C-alpha cells in the first residue's frame, strides 16, 4: 500500500523566516561526552556555519565554527548542510545552542551527560527502522512521552526510507529531518547504517555506497581511531557503546575488523560496566523475513562479543520485536556437529528492535516452532528502552505504539556480565 | 629464515636505456577478449603513454592513447605508472606491441584468444601467493616449461608481500613487478584481490585499503559492470570468470553482492560453458593455517554457486593444495543440527591453488584425520593448470615444483555441470 505521511503533514511543515535553520540534529561529538555535533540545513542560502551556545548556569555566550557541504543525487540537488562540533562542555549541564545567526535564528538545548563512571545511570531508547509512516510518527510520539525519560536515542540503522521512492527522491530525506528534528535536536541519536542508507543505484549513476545519508549525518568516529564514519565507539555515562557496519567489509584483514579487535581491548569495564554493541542486521533472529543473513557477521564476531561478556546487542533490519536469551554459537568446526546454540552466561543478550514504524509494514512470518535461543517474540510497532541503574542492573523496556505510552509488553532486567554475571534468563 | 631473493637477483635487472619501460604487464581489456590493458612503469621520468602494436596478419602498424599516474605510500614516491587499453582486436591472432616511445622502446607480444564459444579449447595457469622468494622462482618457471601451455594466467591473490618489509617497503612491489614481466608481459594474468593487497596500516596514515596494488594493476571492471576493481568477471574462450575481494564488503545489498547476484543471472552456459569463480579466501579449507576463515563469505554465496552450476571454485591464501570433493553445506537453519557438508553434484569442486612460493614457508599442518569434503591435499609448492578441451571436459592438473616440469602430481577431469554433469568423483 502507501502509509508514508503526505509532504503536506505538520510534522513536515517547513520552519518560517528567510534561510531559518531547518532539519536541526545533534549528536555526541567526542568520546566521552565533552562535545556535541550539532547539524542543520539551510535552504535559501549558504549561511553560516556558526553555532552559539551557553548554559544556563554559567552565562558566557561562546561560538562554535563548522563546515558547510552540498551534495547532487541524480536529478537531486541538496540544500546547504552545515555540521559543527562544539567542544569543551561541562559535564551534566543544560546548554542553549543556536544556529542561522547571520538570518533567521532557532534556539535549542541539550543536556550533556554525566561524565563516565562505574555506577553513573542513564536512560537510553532503542528505535530502528524508523521511516516516515503514521506508525513513524506514533512511535517517535510514544518515546517522547515515555514516563521513564530517555536521554539519549541509539539508533540501529534505517532512517528516512527514502530510497523506495523514485530515484531515491531525496526529498524524503529532508522531510524525515525536519520530523525527527522535534526530538533529535534536543537530544543526541547515536547512528547506526542500514541496508537503507547504502544506497547503491549504478542505474542513475549513484555507485558510492552510503552518500546522502554519510552527509547528512555526521559521527564522532575518529574519536576512537576508526578511518570510517560506518564504525565507532563512543562512551557515555556507564556505557561503551560499540557501532558497527552490517554493510562494509568484516573480513580478517579489514579496516572494521582490525578496529573492532582492538577497541574491545580498551574496554574497561570498571569505567563504563555496560557495554552495549549496535548493528543493523541481528546475528539471532527467528523471524522468516531477512532470516540467516546475519550469519557471515556471526561467524567474524560472535566469539568476540562472548569472550568479552558483552551485555546487549541491539538490531533492527526486521520489522518486529524479538528478544533472544543468553546463548552463543561458537564451537562449530565443520565436521564437529556442533551448530546449535547452548545457554551461555557469558554471551549479550540478542534483541531486534527494527519495529518503530518504516514504511508500515510489519514482518509478522516467524519460524516456528519459537527456537530455545528465542525468550520473547512479537510483530508489533514499538520502541524500547534501556535503562541503566547502576553497575549491575539495566532495566530494558518494550514499549508497543497499540498500547498506553506507560505500558511495557515485554520487560527484563539485566544483570551485568561483568560485576554481575547471574542467571537473568527470562 | 629469510627467503625472498635479494634486490640484485637478476630477475630483478633493471631493462636498459634512458627512462626503459619496466614491469610491463598485460590482462584482457574488455569484457570478451577485443581488448587489452598494457601496463609498465618508468623510474627516469613521465614518459609517453602510447602504445604502438600491430598484428601479424596485417602488419599495420596503430597507436593507442593511456593514462599515467603516480601515488606515494608513507616516504615511497612511485615512478610513473602507465595504463592504456588496446581495443578492436581480432580475435586469435598475434600481436606485437611497443612500449617506451619517447626513449627507449621494448617490444613483446601477446594472442588474443578464439572469440568465445561452445567448444572453443583454451588453457587457463592457476598461480596464488607468489611472492618473490627462490620458490616463487621456481614455480614461475615450472609454470613457463610446461608442456601444457598456459594461455592466461588465473592468479588468486597475494602478488608481492611488499607488505611484509618495513613499511610496505614498495620498492618490493618494483621488484616484483620486474621480476613477473618474463611471463604477463606476454599472456594476461587476471587478478584477485589477497589479503596482502589490503595495505591498511593507520599507523603510518596510509589507510585506503588496496591503493598500491589498485594503482599498479587494473582490470576491466566496468567491463562487466562492477563500480569496483575487486570484484568483475571477464569471458575467455569458453570460460565466464567471476572474480570476488574477500576482503571487500559482501554484505546483502552492498555494491559485491548486488553485482554478484546479477551477474550469475547473466551467465550463458550456451555461450560459456565454463563458469569459473576466483577468490582469495578458500570456501573449504582443511589446514589449520587460516581454518574456517572462508566461513563468512561461504554463508553468503555458496548456495548461490550450488544454484548456478559453478564448475569449480580457485583460491589461494593457504599455501598449500587442496581439492575437494563436490559437496554443499547449504541447509543449516541454525536449530536443525544440519552442518555437515553432503556430496552434491551440483556444487562445484574447491581449489586451493595459494601455493606458487610466497615467501617461502609452506603450510604442512593439516587437521587429522582428511574430511570427507577434501578429496586431496598436499604441502608442497607449485601452480595448476586448468585446460578446457571442449564443453564437457576440462582437465585440472597441479605440478609439484619438486617434480619435472612434465609431471602431474594430482590429476583429474571436470565434467561440466551444465553440459555433462555425470559424476566425475575420483
Ligand atoms: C541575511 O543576513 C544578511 C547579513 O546580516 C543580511 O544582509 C546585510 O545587512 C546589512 C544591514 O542591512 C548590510 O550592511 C549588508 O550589506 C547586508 N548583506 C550582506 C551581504 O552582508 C541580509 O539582508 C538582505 O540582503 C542584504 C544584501 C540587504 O540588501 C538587505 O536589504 C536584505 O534584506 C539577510 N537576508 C535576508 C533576506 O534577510
Ligand atoms: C542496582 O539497582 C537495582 C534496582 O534498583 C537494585 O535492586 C533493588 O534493590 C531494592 C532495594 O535497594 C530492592 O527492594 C529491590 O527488590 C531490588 N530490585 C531488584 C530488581 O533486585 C540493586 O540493589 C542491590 O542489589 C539488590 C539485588 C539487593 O541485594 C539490594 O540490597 C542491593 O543494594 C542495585 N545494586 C547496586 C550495586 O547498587
Ligand atoms: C623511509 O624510512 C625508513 C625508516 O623509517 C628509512 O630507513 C631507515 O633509515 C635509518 C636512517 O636513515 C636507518 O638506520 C634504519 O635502519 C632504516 N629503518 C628501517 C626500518 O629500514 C628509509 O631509507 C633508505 O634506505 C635505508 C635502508 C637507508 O639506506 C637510508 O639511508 C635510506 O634513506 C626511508 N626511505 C626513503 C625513500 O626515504
Ligand atoms: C628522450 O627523447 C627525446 C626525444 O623523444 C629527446 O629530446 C630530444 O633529443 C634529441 C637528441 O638527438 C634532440 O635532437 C631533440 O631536439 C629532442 N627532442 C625533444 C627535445 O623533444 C631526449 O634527449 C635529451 O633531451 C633533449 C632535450 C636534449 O637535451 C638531448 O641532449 C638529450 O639527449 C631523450 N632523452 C634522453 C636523456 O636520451
Ligand atoms: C570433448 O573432449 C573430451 C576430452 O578430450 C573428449 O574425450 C576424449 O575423446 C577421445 C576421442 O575423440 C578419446 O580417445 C579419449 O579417450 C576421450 N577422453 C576422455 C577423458 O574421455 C570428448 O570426446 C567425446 O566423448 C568421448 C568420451 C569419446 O567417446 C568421443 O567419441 C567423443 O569425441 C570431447 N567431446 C566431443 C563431443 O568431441
Ligand atoms: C526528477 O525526475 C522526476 C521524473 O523522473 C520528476 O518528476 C521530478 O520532478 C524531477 N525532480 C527534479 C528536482 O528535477
Ligand atoms: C504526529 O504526532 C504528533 C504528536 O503526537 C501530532 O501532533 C501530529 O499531528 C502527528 N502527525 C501526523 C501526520 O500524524
Ligand atoms: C630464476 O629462475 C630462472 C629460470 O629458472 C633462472 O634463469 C634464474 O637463474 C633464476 N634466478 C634466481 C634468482 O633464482
Ligand atoms: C529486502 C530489503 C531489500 C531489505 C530490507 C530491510 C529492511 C526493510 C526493507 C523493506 O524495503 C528491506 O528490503
Ligand atoms: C597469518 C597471516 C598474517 C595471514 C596470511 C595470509 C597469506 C599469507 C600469509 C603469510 O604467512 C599470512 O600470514
Ligand atoms: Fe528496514
Ligand atoms: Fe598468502
Ligand atoms: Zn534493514
Ligand atoms: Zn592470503
Amino acid at each position: 500500500k502507501n502509509r508514508d505521511m503526505p509532504l503536506d503533514s505538520d510534522v513536515f511543515r517547513v520552519p518560517p523566516g528567510y534561510n531559518a535553520p531547518q532539519q536541526v540534529h545533534i549528536t555526541q561529538g567526542d568520546l566521552v561526552g565533552r562535545a556535541m555535533i550539532i547539524s542543520w540545513v539551510t535552504m535559501d542560502e549558504p549561511g553560516s556555519s556558526a553555532v552559539r551556545y551557553w548554559s544556563e548556569k554559567n552565562g558566557r555566550k561562546r561560538i562554535a565554527k563548522g563546515k558547510m557541504s552540498t551534495y547532487r543525487f541524480f536529478n537531486y540537488s541538496s540544500g546547504f548542510i552545515h555540521h559543527t562540533t562544539i567542544r569543551k562542555l561541562k559535564y551534566n549541564t543544560k546548554y542553549y545552542y543556536e544556529v542561522g545567526l547571520r538570518n533567521t535564528t532557532r534556539r535549542f538545548s541539550f543536556i550533556t551527560p554525566p561524565q563516565t563512571g562505574l555506577d553513573v545511570p542513564y536512560t537510553f531508547g532503542l528505535i530502528g527502522d524508523l521511516g516516515q509512516s503514521f506508525d513513524s510518527n506514533t512511535t517517535l510520539s510514544h518515546y517522547e512521552l515515555s514516563p521513564k525519560k530517555g536521554q539519549t536515542v541509539l539508533f540501529v540503522g534505517d532512517l528516512s526510507y527514502a530510497d523506495r521512492y523514485p530515484n531515491h527522491d531525496n526529498v524524503r530525506w529532508d522531510t524525515w529531518g525536519r520530523f525527527t528534528e522535534r526530538s533529535v535536536a534536543y537530544q543526541p541519536w547515536i547512528w547506526t547504517a542500514g541496508n537503507h542508507e547504502i544506497e547503491f543505484a549504478p542505474e542513475i549513476n549513484e555507485t558510492e555506497p552510503f552518500k546522502p545519508f554519510s552527509y547528512r549525518y555526521h559521527v564522532p568516529y575518529e574519536a576512537s581511531q576508526s578511518t570510517s564514519p560506518f564504525w565507532y565507539s563512543i562512551k557515555r555515562a556507564s556505557a561503551h557503546i560499540i557501532v558497527l557496519s552490517s554493510y562494509s567489509a568484516y573480513g580478517r584483514g579489514t579496516p572494521q575488523y582490525t578496529w573492532l579487535k582492538k577497541e574491545l581491548r580498551k574496554v574497561k569495564r570498571s569505567e563504563t560496566p555496560w557495554l552495549i554493541v549496535l548493528m543493523h542486521s541481528p546475528l539471532y533472529n527467528s523471524y522468516n523475513h531477512h532470516f540467516m543473513e546475519g550469519e557471515a557477521m556471526r561467524t567474524k564476531f560472535e566469539a568476540w562479543f562472548v569472550k568479552y561478556k558483552v551485555d546487549v546487542v541491539f538490531a533492527g533490519h526486521v520489522h518486529a520485536y524479538e528478544r533472544s536469551e543468553r546463548v552463543s554459537n561458537i564451537a562449530y568446526k565443520i565436521t564437529n556437529g556442533l551448530c546449535t546454540p547452548v545457554k551461555d552466561q557469558s554471551a549479550p543478550v540478542y534483541i531486534t528492535i527494527g519495529d518503530a514504524g518504516n514504511y508500515g509494514v510489519i514482518d509478522s512470518n516467524m519460524i516456528q516452532p519459537q527456537p530455545e535461543y528465542s525468550a520473547f517474540r512479537e510483530a508489533s510497532f514499538g520502541h524500547g528502552m534501556f535503562d541503566i541503574k547502576n553497575r549491575t542492573h539495566a532495566h530494558f523496556s518494550w514499549n508497543r505504539n497499540q498500547d498506553g505510552v506507560a505500558v511495557e509488553a515485554d520487560s527484563v532486567w539485566f544483570f551485568n556480565r561483568h560485576w554481575y554475571p547471574v542467571d537473568d534468563s527470562t
